[PDB]
């Protein structure tokens, strides 16, 4: 069958994991999407030969730290760590995002990548090495996207499962 790739997107709300889910799964820009939809996408791949099934779920609504949420978070095998590079709190925040993940996984080694997405925009309050020295500062890759324009989408997710791989042997 299929190898399966289960990756869970994260973040703080407004950064785009809805929007950068959507353009992976349907392949356009969904500018607006209720902020606490969250659902699981599929999609049939083949990512460095392999047919891939990618499960990827949109993280959305309230935060919360009940056993059914975190049961349900420690399902994923990698995690997309998105912040916005016009929001400074957004990546003030990952280093939370982290913790609950290393938390609910039970291990200080889970497939994670660092994303910077709306790198369309002319303003940044975020500069690319700051935030590619913070994921060395981790040890996991940075990569930086736009759900508008394309830019980065395949590569985060794609470099996610080539981080699961890695693990997994
Ligand atoms: C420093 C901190 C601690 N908090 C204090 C306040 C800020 C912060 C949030 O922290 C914070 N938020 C989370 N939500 C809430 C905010 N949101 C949004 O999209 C909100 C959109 C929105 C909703 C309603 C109205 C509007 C909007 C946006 N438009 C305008 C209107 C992103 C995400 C769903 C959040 C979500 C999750 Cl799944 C998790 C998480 N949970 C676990 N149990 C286990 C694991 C492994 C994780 C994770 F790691 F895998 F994710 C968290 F841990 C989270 N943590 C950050
Ligand atoms: N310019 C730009 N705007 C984006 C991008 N991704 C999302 N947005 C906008 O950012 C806001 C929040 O996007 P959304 O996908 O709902 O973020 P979420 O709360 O993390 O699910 C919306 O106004 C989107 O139009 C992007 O790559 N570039
Ligand atoms: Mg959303």
């Amino acid at each position: 069958g299929s190898t399966e790739y289960k990756l869970v997107v994260v973040g703080a709300g407004d950064v785009g994991k809805s929007a950068l889910t959507i353009q992976l799964i349907q392949n356009h820009f969904v500018d607006e999407y209720d902020p606490t939809i969250e659902d699981s996408y599929r999609k049939q791949v083949v990512i460095d030969g392999e047919t891939c099934l990618l499960d990827i779920l949109d993280t959305a609504g309230q935060e919360e730290y009940s056993a059914m949420r975190d049961q349900y978070m420690r399902t994923g095998e990698g995690f997309l760590c998105v912040f916005a590079i016009n929001n400074t709190k957004s990546f003030e925040d990952i280093h939370h995002y982290r913790e609950q993940i290393k938390r609910v996984k039970d291990s200080e080694d889970v497939p994670m990548v660092l994303v910077g997405n709306k790198c369309d925009l002319p303003s940044r309050t975020v500069d690319t090495k700051q935030a590619q020295d913070l994921a060395r500062s981790y040890g996991i890759p940075f990569i930086e996207t736009s759900a508008k324009t394309r830019q980065g989408v395949d590569d985060a997710f794609y470099t996610l499962v080539r981080e699961i791989r890695k693990h997994k042997e």
